[PDB]
């Protein structure tokens, strides 16, 4: 029994972090194989920010102006290129503790965890998801910059997401590990905004059948609803629709608890028109969204690494 | 900014799990140099788990009768010892990615990370804290016995807990890396209940510090209290009570924001009776009780 925002054992990412250094920034890479990955807004100083032309900065530096770090020993860096705002640094040694592993992009609603990193020293790890809006609300400070998102299958880490940026709301912006930016951001000094965000409708409906394995039942009810009449409730409510791959995606869930995914709903639409009352769901006031179908599946039955 | 519950890194604790068979039981142990720390329930046959006498059940075993896997290899018990709750499997091989690390035992309101294991294999990391009434409000499964709780300090693993069971109100209990128990629990299957629960005070406190170092103020009042008066209401919500301890604790907090200790007891007190009326501090619509004053500094710090 239990439920608790659980994040993937973060030992195979661990082995992976470095620090680097250019000029006065100092953020966190990424090593894998021969090649560190880190933000490339690295190279840039207090005028460049304001408006930086990275291919410009970057044809200026050479390797030995890169101070890369993994742990107490220096690695020299043989080669440098930009893929998009990913800066690759070619270094002259493969990093023996390289895990299986694969770079994905991910999807807003899909939840990944987070290595928290200062100094290419790992501090703390936490679960998060892709907001619609995508942005992470995430916990970082300044010099955070080159952490990353993972998700952990069997033996294979999956890197999705690479932090660049806050947002002036606290919220935050980053890559997938290929450079490309999750939302309309972009890496400098300049006014951004997220976009107003919405709740993850079909991670809710997960976390309401977690709340019903662990014996919460209170809010269910005899009723039950359409997509068509559902969806228009719901973006009442500033909710994503909810699709027919969400409720196929939600059908194992469905089956083990015997309430059908638009029986789930009626209770969410209850929820939403009437609130919860005093009471309390898993512990949380609120209607949680960041625990996605499989996370729910995964921890309620024990799936290890 | 944000504000995160969140877990060590588990490396340094994910290179000492391994798993332990006796019998027909199998849960985790904690290999450190060459000692396989486990529950001392491992060596229970469902049918002693009543009324054990784990000495007599004990001196029945030899060495080979206890199987230890860490990943793909096996290791080779060479002797055996039971402090308190707590199996010692001595073994032919120290672990070679045992870190720097310390047994230390905690009080109600510590936190610490969990890294929950099945059959040796780490499945994932939380954050948990350390109840009032001395369990653990985490979530663990069938097999998940022998998983550990720790903090890192430095490169310092500072372990503090070891699960060993589930309490019928689906809280658990467990004991230190010495095998004592939190709290009046045995790690036998009779008539056992978690004491009534209460809010960690001083936790709450320093979260409401958390959001306004965030920039959150929209709670604060222009009112203060006397400590005893603040105990006296605090009583009323099931709030534990605040020491001057707990006071002195705050102190840090109290002088980065400008808020005496007393002056944010007085918006806890009213916090208590208005309730949020649909807002939220720092994303939560409850009062949030496990991040210590400590853990305040360290996330929004460093
Ligand atoms: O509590 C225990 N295990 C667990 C531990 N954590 C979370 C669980 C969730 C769900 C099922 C078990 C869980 C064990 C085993 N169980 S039991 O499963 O009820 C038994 C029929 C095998 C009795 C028991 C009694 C005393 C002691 Cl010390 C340990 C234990
Ligand atoms: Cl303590």
């Amino acid at each position: 029994s239990g439920f608790r925002k659980m994040a993937f054992p973060s030992g195979k990412v661990e082995g992976c972090m470095v620090q680097v250094t250019c000029g006065t920034t100092t953020l966190n890479g990424l090593w894998l194989d021969d090649v560190v990955y880190c933000p490339r807004h690295v190279i840039c100083t207090s005028e460049d920010m304001l408006n930086p032309n990275y291919e410009d900065l970057l044809i200026r530096k050479s390797n030995h102006n890169f101070l890369v770090q993994a742990g107490n020993v220096q690695l020299r860096v043989i080669g440098h290129s930009m893929q998009n705002c990913v800066l690759k640094l070619k270094v002259d040694t493969a990093n023996p503790k390289t895990p299986k592993y694969k770079f994905v992009r991910i999807q807003p609603g899909q939840t990944f965890s987070v290595l928290a990193c200062y100094n290419g020293s790992p501090s703390g790890v936490y679960q998060c998801a892709m907001r619609p809006n995508f942005t992470i609300k995430g916990s970082f400070l300044n010099g955070s910059c080159g952490s990353v998102g993972f998700n952990i299958d069997y033996d294979c880490v999956s890197f999705c997401y690479m932090h660049h940026m806050e947002l002036p709301t606290g919220v935050h912006a980053g890559t997938d590990l290929e450079g490309n930016f999750y939302g309309p951001f972009v890496d400098r000094q300049t006014a951004q905004a997220a976009g107003t965000d919405t709740t993850i409708t079909v991670n809710v409906l997960a976390w309401l059948y977690a709340a019903v394995i662990n014996g919460d039942r209170w809010f269910l009810n005899r009723f039950t609803t359409t997509l068509n009449d559902f969806n228009l409730v719901a973006m009442k409510y500033n909710y994503e629709p909810l699709t027919q791959d969400h409720v196929d995606i939600l059908g194992p869930l469905s089956a083990q608890t015997g309430i059908a995914v638009l029986d789930m709903c009626a209770s969410l639409k209850e929820l939403l028109q009437n609130g919860m009352n005093g009471r309390t769901i898993l512990g949380s006031a609120l209607l949680e969204d960041e625990f996605t179908p499989f996370d729910v599946v995964r921890q309620c039955s024990g799936v290890t690494f």
